[PDB]
């Protein structure tokens, strides 16, 4: 499994082992533990363990035990432990884990279970033994060191809205929205900028107040002519809405609610350097894909 973007909560860095810490939020459905780190010459094993709690005596119940072990065959252990037991063991071989090596645990929560994916490969689906609700500590023991650790929740679409596209931008890449505007909306942005050269290579701009739809790019500190030419404005307060931004070689095209909205001749010329999006403004937002 690989993520298209790059817009997690919470991140903490080199957290020191035995580690346990709380998870920020809810375990909803759709939430994502991305761990980085690198396993040492000498690992003999390390865990990740979801857990209830962080109690030792009795143990804190182990909703999710992720245990990665280095042997002739190499694999990972998976089980629950409850009132101080385990169930029944799962093992995984063909280990994507190796000594001296770095790696990439991205856990995906689902409504019956656990999808884990190492570097960019699905390893194993484990299902729910205790409620997802019922987990709120994060530990991490054994022979390995950690990086990161980052999440994303539900609310990762929170107003402002930023996020690193993990995809280069060029033509054929297509970044769509859908959200709803609010009842008493002014107006709301969706900007795609180079995220280092400071500048926005698309500026969209619903405006409906004054109901009108602006776009423009800011290129060398200044903003350039605005371009406001339409068949119709597309939104409305209250409605909802899908907004396809389509990169082309020679401009961007852009539909909303399934109908061609506009063109935009591209002003900044290096696509590839459009690596950032941002939302925001009055509307919820209800779903980002960059593809
Ligand atoms: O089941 C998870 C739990 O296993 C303990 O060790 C197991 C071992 O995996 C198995 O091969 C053997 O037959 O039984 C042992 C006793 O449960 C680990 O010590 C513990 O850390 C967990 O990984």
């Amino acid at each position: 499994m690989m993520l298209s973007l790059n817009n997690l909560q919470n991140i903490i860095y080199n957290p020191v082992i035995p580690f346990v810490g709380t998870i920020p939020d809810q375990l909803d459905p759709g939430t994502l533990i991305v761990i980085r780190g690198h396993v040492p010459s000498d690992a003999d094993r390390f865990q990740v363990d979801l857990q209830n709690g962080s109690s030792m005596k009795p143990r804190a119940d182990v909703a999710f035990h992720f245990n990665p072990r280095f042997k002739r065959a190499g694999c990972i252990v998976c089980n629950t432990l409850i009132n101080e037991k385990w169930g029944r063991e799962e093992i995984t071989y063909d280990t994507p884990f190796k000594r001296e090596k770095s790696f990439e645990i991205v856990i995906m929560v689902l409504k019956d279970k656990f999808q884990v994916a190492v570097n960019g490969k699905h390893t194993l689906l484990y299902g729910h033994r205790i409620g997802p609700e019922k987990i709120d500590t994060l530990g991490i023991y054994g022979k390995v060191n950690i990086h990161s650790i980052g999440f994303s929740f539900s609310s990762h679409m929170r107003l402002p809205f930023a996020a690193r596209l993990n995809t280069p931008m060029g033509p054929g890449r297509t970044v769509v929205v859908k959200g709803e505007v609010n009842a008493n909306a002014k107006s709301f942005n969706v900007d795609l900028l180079a995220g280092k050269s400071k500048d926005i290579a698309l500026h969209l701009n619903p405006r409906l107040n004054i109901k009108a739809f602006v776009r423009n790019s800011f290129l060398q500190e200044s903003w350039g002519e605005e371009e406001r030419n339409i068949t119709s404005f597309p939104f409305s307060p209250g409605m909802y809405f899908e907004m396809i931004i389509y990169c082309d070689v020679r401009e961007f095209k852009v539909a909303v609610n399934g109908v061609h909205s506009l063109e935009y001749k591209h002003r900044f010329k290096e696509l590839s350097s459009i690596d950032t999006l941002e939302i925001n403004g009055d509307i919820h937002l209800l779903e980002v894909r960059s593809w």
